[PDB]
């Protein structure tokens, strides 16, 4: 049983395991650096948990910010073809919580939307939370809870196997007001 170090171990981690057993520390030890969390997958930025916000608010300016715990998003143009993802933060309990909103392109000539948020922080303190999304129209609403994944593990995974909100382009336009659509986010803990 030859033991190896992490293969974070330059920036702290200490752990040593069999050259089997790294795969499960090796991506779930605090010291793997977090990549960029916006859903663009453009900007390959990377660095430590409290880089992440200053890394936003010096490359992604564009992202609105927003009060509390429970609020509504207004998604704009989501029929555009050009539109492919919106993003904000919101903050609530000392923490922030990203939304995403990613506009993807399946059988259809047509899209699907896929919606999820994450949490500034990490796998642990995730767990700690729960997330709503509401689309809301004239005696309709369509709701999605689930537990916020931390940025540290990603979405991608998740809009992977559809493990968040999701709808295609004539759900949008059931819930759409002209060409915006109103994702009522809440934030609770647990
Ligand atoms: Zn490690
Ligand atoms: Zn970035």
């Amino acid at each position: 049983s030859v033991l190896f170090p992490c293969k974070y171990a330059s920036s702290g981690c200490e752990i040593t395991l069999p050259h089997t057993e790294k795969a499960d520390h090796e991506e779930l030890c605090e010291f793997r650096p977090y990549s960029c969390p916006c859903p663009g997958a453009s900007c390959k930025w990377q660095g430590s948990l409290d880089a992440v916000m200053p890394h936003l608010m010096h490359q992604h300016k564009s992202i609105t910010t927003l009060q509390g715990e429970d609020i509504v998003f207004l998604a704009t143009d989501i029929n555009l073809p050009g539109a492919v993802d919106w993003v904000m933060m919101q903050s609530c309990f000392g923490f922030h919580f990203m939304l995403v909103l990613e506009k993807q392109e399946k059988y259809d000539g047509h899209q699907q939307f896929f919606a999820i948020v994450q949490l500034i922080g990490t796998r642990k303190q995730a767990e700690n939370f729960a997330y709503r999304l509401e689309l809301n129209g004239h005696r309709r609403r369509l709701t999605w809870e689930a537990t916020p994944r931390s940025i540290h593990e990603g979405i991608a995974t998740a809009i992977m196997n559809s493990d968040c909100l999701v709808f295609d382009t004539s759900i949008a336009q059931l819930f759409a007001e002209n060409g915006n659509l109103g994702i009522n986010v809440t934030i609770s803990m647990c």
